[PDB]
Order: structure tokens, then sequence, then C-alpha cells
């Protein structure tokens, strides 16, 4: 004839979460940048034999 | 011969909810910003041997 409870009281849990992030960066760009491809010498010939 | 009730009177529950929020921010931008890429020296040569 016994009856159950509507529900069972459960233990409660507390959760503590930490998330830590650090970012660092360095950027340098220095010097003299020259041309690396330049025109070369040229030669040409032309004649009319007849 | 007994009959059930049309329904059962249940207990009534009051819920009180509080949500609190605060945001703060600072933004600074100061100094002098110069050019970092400038034209460099140039040289050119040209000749007609024949």
């Amino acid at each position: 004839l016994a009856t159950p409870s509507p529900f069972d009281m459960e233990k409660m849990v507390w959760l503590d979460v930490n998330i830590l992030e650090i970012r660092k960066s360095v950027l340098e760009n220095f010097g003299v940048d020259w041309s690396k491809q330049i025109p070369g010498p040229f030669a040409a010939f032309g004649k009319d034999f007849v």
C-alpha cells in the first residue's frame, strides 16, 4: 500500500570555469628593395642586297 | 461506488527572477602616424654605340 514520492531531491553542483588567453605579436619590415629584372642590350641589322 | 474528484487542487508557486548586467569600456587613440614605405633612389643609363 506504500506510495512513492513525487520526485527525489538531488544534490546540487556548482561549476566554476576560468578561461585565460594572452596573445602577442611583433612585425618588422625594413631595408631597401631594388629592381631585380632590367632590360639588356640590343642589336639589329638590316640590308637590301638587291 | 466511490467517484473521483474532477481534478486535484495543486499548490501554487511564485517565481521571482532577477537579471543584472553592467558593461564598461574605454577607447583611446593617440599619437602621430607617419609613412612607412617611401620611394628610393633611381639610376638609368642609355647609349647608342652604332
